[PDB]
């Protein structure tokens, strides 16, 4: 339960929200000077994502809305 940072990269080709079932964001702390994002894509992978990116903020927004409204 109590996890070093668990990302050794991150993604940096924009992609498609659709493309998203599932998001981890992990904030800085202790375990991991930076915060993490780790998304599991449609078909299981996963990867993690910088989330300083402006096009992350905004993949990882249009996520949430979607999943939120089901």
């Amino acid at each position: 339960k109590e996890l070093r940072c668990q990302c050794i990269k991150t993604y940096s080709k924009p992609f498609h929200p659709k493309f998203i079932k599932e998001l981890r964001v992990i904030e800085s702390g202790p375990h991991c000077a930076n915060t993490e994002i780790i998304v599991k894509l449609s078909d299981g992978r996963e990867l993690c994502l910088d989330p300083k990116e402006n096009w992350v903020q905004r993949v990882v927004e249009k996520f949430l809305k979607r999943a939120e409204n089901s």
